[PDB]
């Protein structure tokens, strides 16, 4: 589909078979989800945004669907105010910017 | 153009006669540039992202040419880690997400 940018490009994602709303973010290197009690091993990571860095848990090879398109990759979990789909997953679903 | 996302979507912009590199950022409500001089009266404001809030200077009705496409809109200036073109200007240049 095509998504205009008049409002925040929020779309439905599925992780662990459950649904969330997330921002399709071309300014994000990584995918960062709001605190959730995801199972499995993880590694500590620090990621930086406009106001500084936060601590996240890095989970690898996690299946996700984004607007019905399947993807699999690294998902960071931490105290973000918004679920963010970053370029690591946007490439997998064939997402481009166009003007 | 059509821009894929295996790299950061940086483009050349012209603003106040000067050339800069900036990130086409669908996850940004606002356009935020690194500390610089711009003509006109600015209003103090605060914006937040991951890592928290920063203080910026809000300049209104500022022309920027973004990858050959003209826009005139609100530009925030402050200690952002990267020059960011947000949705306020992406809409002006007719930018959309597609997959
Ligand atoms: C409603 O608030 C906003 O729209 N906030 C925007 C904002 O922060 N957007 C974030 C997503 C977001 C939205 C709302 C609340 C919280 C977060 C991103 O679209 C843009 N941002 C812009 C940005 C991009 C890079 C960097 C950076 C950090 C350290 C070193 C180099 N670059 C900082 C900010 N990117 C990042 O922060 C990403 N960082 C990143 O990719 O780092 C490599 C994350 C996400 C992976 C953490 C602005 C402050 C830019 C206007």
């Amino acid at each position: 589909p095509q998504i205009t940018l008049w409002k925040r490009p929020l779309v439905t994602i599925r992780i662990g078979g459950q649904l969330k709303e997330a921002l399709l973010d071309t300014g994000a290197d990584d995918t960062v989800l709001e605190e959730m009690n995801l199972p499995g091993k993880w590694k500590p990571k620090m990621i930086g945004g406009i106001g500084g860095f936060i601590k996240v848990r890095q989970y690898d090879q996690i299946p996700i669907e984004i607007c019905g398109h399947k993807a699999i990759g690294t998902v960071l979990v931490g105290p973000t105010p918004v679920n963010i789909i970053g370029r690591n997953l946007l490439t997998q679903i064939g997402c481009t910017l166009n003007f």
